[PDB]
């Protein structure tokens, strides 16, 4: 049962040829079973490419369901058109400090239908 939703700004500047993605923050996680907060964390990759290149990740903020990072990422190289049929997929995580991170939920966003203008936006997480 995943909840809580995660606000991103994206915007691309054709002059640089950069995508731009901010993680702001993310709000109503729930609690562990536990109880016990999470200490969430996000990975952001640009699919289909899976390697370290792709790979982003916030720093991980302590036992909190509303964790704020206000974290930019860039990714160089890219003509808007490259950004069709790829996919900006963000994962929230709940760092474990003694066993594998829990999975929170995701955002997954189709570039190719995204106006990309920095306006903040909130995701439903799935």
């Amino acid at each position: 049962p995943i909840e809580g939703r995660l606000q991103l700004k994206l915007g691309y500047d054709q002059n640089t040829l950069q995508l731009i993605v901010t993680l702001v923050c993310a709000t109503g996680l729930s609690l562990r079973q536990s109880g016990a907060g999470r200490n969430p964390y996000a990975k952001v990759f640009l699919l289909p490419d899976r390697s370290h290149k792709s790979k982003r990740r916030t720093k991980t903020v302590g036992t909190t369901c509303e964790p704020r990072w206000g974290q930019t990422f860039v990714y160089s190289g890219l003509r808007r058109c490259d950004l069709n049929g790829r996919l900006l997929e963000v994962t929230l995580w709940d760092y474990v400090r003694y066993g594998a991170n829990d999975f929170i939920g995701e955002v997954v966003i189709d570039l190719a239908h995204h106006i990309l203008d920095d306006e903040a936006e909130w995701y439903q997480l799935q």
